[PDB]
């Protein structure tokens, strides 16, 4: 997995090597201080053979050299060292989210139907952000502490063989201890982040649906439901904390026996006649070089563990399967004549549940306007959404111009089906911006046309700041008949070969309906049109009305014919002016 | 402002003092190492009064002791020190969000109409989380570095009053430099977080409205709109980084002239007779005690700056005004007879724009069923939402049972108005759980009743896992007529004195409508009922139909009467069969 994450760092290897290099060229600085203390003390006074005008000169080039270094050389090193480190990782994260976002937009209706936005976003943002330390503490700092440990161990290896061995005794345990905790922390961190992710999802879901929370003044009740999630997140976060604290003491206690099992031995050796009591003095002086980094790595360890947990979660999302895949046979196909064929189609949202659409057979020739009518929850919506291929039929096939939907390139297919869903969306943008969704690359002139078409242009002008009026988030600042008509506009703008209208009238008064009806009757003159509808009267003109019951097509025909049959269709119609 | 944030820490003062105490009792440990060293060397090896059996002996008591301390005393100190620190702040954050959530649920439709969920949540979560360092690095660590600076400084002053002035010379500049940057960083951090907040809002808004992004295969276009926001966030984050790096080098360069200017003067003073080498050398071993903490504080500084920026943003949200306030006169009032009076009401969403409802006068007696009909965007929705007081009328008054709506306690008022909005909400929960929103404290039996009432009970049983079926996020796994009927259920469950139904039929077929119509005609027998509707026929039975045009009430009357007048009402009705 590290290899994966590394794939992100790849185009930044050099900036990172550089960051490490400049990193090493830093220890050289702290050592210049104690080096300078020795120069004035033993090179101007303890020389005893210098003038009181000569030594008061060398102290003006030594107090001249130091200043130069520290006031000119160090500053740039310090700066670059940091700026680099950051500039690097920060750009890396950028890259990761650029990818995640494309990933999301490529998941299927299903995914988003069984997932919580808040939770998803937690990952894309927080978990990713968390992998930052892996780049910094992991690939840019840990090394310097190991280099320091090599140097130290090395120097010690010369001063004395067995004495350094007195040290290394600790090492194995240290490593064992790390290994013991690592895993459990990784999980605790995982479980923690997940908790956070759940409060996010909660907030998201509620903050957006407050309308309801307000209407029934259930603030107190929901405020509880929140505390549950907010608490769960504490709890988990504490478990995590407890262990980090725990493991920290552990690893260190081990790292601390280090200098002891050394000093103790270093004496029982200098006195037992094994080595110079000067060697013991020097050696023990380097103890800070060995068990210093080991102490830092304990913290570096911790941080990483958490980081791993995070990249886990990131990748886990990245590894989500796309339910609607293009497949090798991909083929941007132009739909020249709206010929739709539904052969033996059968649909199921899941393998466990029952099928919603069972055996559906229906043929729609170019230019026909087919209407779909039936009790609520019959299948209409489901059936329809199978065409733009939002879900893949379970058993059977749908063919546009003889081509099986699956053999189209997603975008191609979808781009040629103007679809007005029943639950229509608006972004917290301007009117224009919203219509432009139907065709982003459109003339401010063409938009105003679509508008006038969907019977929108007019009310758009009365809006403060007209076509540039910013509608509310979710498009709240408009009526029902308004939001809807903007969705309809999008259709004219798209001006596709196939038009599917799932109750595209829902919120319009009788009049406005009349207008859009006319408008549509025109645009729907020579295009393959599918209409789901409950208000029958706006379907009479249909070339063929399809009655759908309990996932089946029960009746088929012209309003005239269906009415004669005095069957299912008639029943429903008959309920209007009766 | 610090005082504010501190108010959160208050109930944790002791745990914090404790964390600081145990914090101090830590430096005592690192010093035990060099003491065991000096004690071994200058104490047992060179005592010149030790039997080879005594020095070894006294050596051992020094080790047996060391192990005890480090393997028994230190561990607990280490643990507690951390666990405390964390347990504290983590609980503090918890508290802060507990408050923020209540804050949100108390903001008005307006707030949420001009704000972006994602952005809000960024604050509640990220910005708050960011204030964590203020507790840790601020109130628990900074001190220890100052204590260390006092201790250090004291020793210098008794060692030479005029050389400590060679050291302290730096101090003022150090402080000046900090002051110079602080502010700019605080902003950069602010601006950065805001950027993050904007990508959040983007993600939220899109990830939830992908349905549309998919339908028009505008993935490429939106993926761009994302990169803009994702980039903006980089940029800003880099600006921030650059400065931190910058300021870091700065402050340190200053902190580095420190040990030098002590040597620059101190050495010159040894010469002229200030004092000798025995002092210049001793006043230099402690240099690490002074310019060590000063170096750490540079980092502590940085971290804080960021923290402040964060609490700024948190508070800024906390300081948001509630548009609908209760006011001293608050009074949980029981509405015994649904008497609604709309006297000269006039509404405007903003002071700049034009009024939507102008001069409306209408009286509704208990048990009357008033219908509201008119072109789309006329005012109906707006008018209606004024009653549950979702927005305060601009000029005029609405009175229920003679009591002015404003004199009710929000919850009281709203709890007594069963409101079925046109754009109905569902949470990613189970069917039951959703209906329970109408009355959380309800009998699994009463729910099933509401259900059967809204004509839902039936389809709920055919659902895999019946009343326990988990509907999709936003309630996606149900038809239109389905989601809606669940909203209607909520009403029966609430069983309020006043019922407002804003197109509560929108997505139902003719039949299902018939059923709920009957169901309602019953529940609406003796209650004050207000109905907004476009499908006229389901309004005929109204006691009084109100025609609303361009924010005005144009016609008033019984379907019978209105039809005779051959005016505005008739026109609209007349378009049904025509
Ligand atoms: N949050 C808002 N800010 C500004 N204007 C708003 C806001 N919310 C709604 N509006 C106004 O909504 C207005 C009229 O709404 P309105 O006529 O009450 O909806 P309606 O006719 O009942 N909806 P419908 O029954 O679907 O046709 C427009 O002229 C908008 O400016
Ligand atoms: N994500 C899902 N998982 C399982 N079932 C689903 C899901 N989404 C929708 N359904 C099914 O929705 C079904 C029938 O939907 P359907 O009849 O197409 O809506 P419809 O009749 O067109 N809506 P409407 O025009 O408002 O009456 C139910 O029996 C559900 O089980
Ligand atoms: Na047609
Ligand atoms: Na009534
Ligand atoms: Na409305
Ligand atoms: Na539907």
């Amino acid at each position: 997995m590290i290899k994966r994450y590394l794939q992100f760092v790849k185009p930044y290897k050099y900036r990172i090597f550089a960051t490490i290099i400049v990193g090493i060229i830093k220890f050289g600085i702290p050592m210049l201080i104690p080096l300078l203390i020795k120069y004035a003390i033993d090179g101007v006074i303890n020389n005893h053979a210098l003038t009181t005008d000569e030594k008061v000169h060398h102290l003006t080039i030594a107090i001249g050299i130091a200043l130069f270094i520290f006031v000119i050389v160090r500053p740039p090193i310090e700066f670059i060292r940091q700026y680099l480190a950051q500039w690097t990782s920060n750009k890396i994260l950028y890259d990761i989210r650029k990818k995640l976002y494309n990933h999301l937009q490529a998941l299927s209706a299903r995914f988003y139907a069984n997932n919580q936005v808040g939770q998803v976003i937690s990952r894309v943002i927080n978990d990713v952000e968390q992998t930052k330390d892996f780049i910094l503490t992991g690939l840019m700092n840990i090394w310097l502490d190991c280099i320091t440990i090599i140097i130290a161990l090395s120097i010690m290896f010369f001063l004395d063989v067995k004495l350094t061995l007195a040290a290394l005794f600790i090492f194995p345990f240290y490593i064992l201890t790390v290994y013991v905790f690592f895993g459990r922390l990784r999980k605790l961190t995982r479980e923690r982040s997940q908790a956070l992710a759940e409060v996010q999802g909660f907030l998201h879901e509620r903050v957006q649906g407050i309308s309801v929370v307000k209407s029934f003044a259930i603030e107190d009740n929901e405020a509880k439901n929140f505390d549950k999630k907010n608490t769960n997140f504490l709890t988990r976060a504490l478990k995590h904390t407890r262990w980090n604290a725990y493991s920290f003491a552990a690893i260190n206690t081990v790292t601390d026996i280090g200098p002891i099992i050394v000093i103790g031995v270093g004496a029982y050796l200098a006195i037992s006649g094994s080595i110079t009591v000067g060697t013991l003095a020097a050696f023990v002086g380097y103890l800070e070089l060995l068990f210093g980094p080991l102490r830092r790595l304990v913290a570096s360890f911790t941080t990483l563990t958490q980081s791993f947990a995070s990249m886990d979660r990131v990748f886990q999302l990245i590894d989500e399967d796309y339910d609607i895949k293009n497949g090798v046979g991909a083929q941007p196909i132009e739909i020249k004549q709206g010929r739709i064929d539904i052969d033996h189609v059968s649909f199921q949202y899941n393998d466990n549940e029952a099928p919603i659409l069972k055996d559906i057979n229906l043929s729609i020739e170019k230019g026909e306007t087919v209407a779909f009518v039936g009790m609520s929850g019959g299948g209409k919506s489901t059936l329809i959404n199978l065409i733009p291929r939002f879900y893949d039929v379970t058993s059977g096939q749908i063919l546009i111009d003889g081509h099986n939907i699956k053999d189209f390139l997603t975008g191609s297919l979808r781009n040629q089906i103007g679809l007005v869903q029943q639950d229509n969306i608006l972004f917290s943008d301007t009117v224009k911006e919203n219509i432009l969704l139907g065709r982003p690359t459109a003339t401010d002139e063409e938009v105003v046309e679509a508008a006038k078409m969907a019977n929108a242009h007019d009310f758009i002008m009365n809006l403060p700041q007209g076509y540039d009026t910013e509608v509310g988030e979710r498009g709240v600042k408009l009526s029902g008949g308004q939001k809807q008509r903007l969705s309809i506009a999008r259709i004219f703008l798209n001006n596709p070969p196939i038009l599917i209208l799932d109750e595209a009238t829902s919120a319009l008064d009788l009049e406005s309906e009349s207008i859009i009806q006319e408008a549509l009757d025109v645009l729907s003159k020579d295009r393959t049109t599918l209409i789901v509808a409950h208000r029958l009267s706006t379907i009479t003109h249909a070339d063929k009305i399809v009655v759908i019951e309990n996932g089946h097509i029960v009746e088929t025909g012209t309003h005239r014919e269906l009415i004669a049959k005095q069957g299912a269709y008639e029943h429903l119609y008959s309920i209007q002016n009766l």
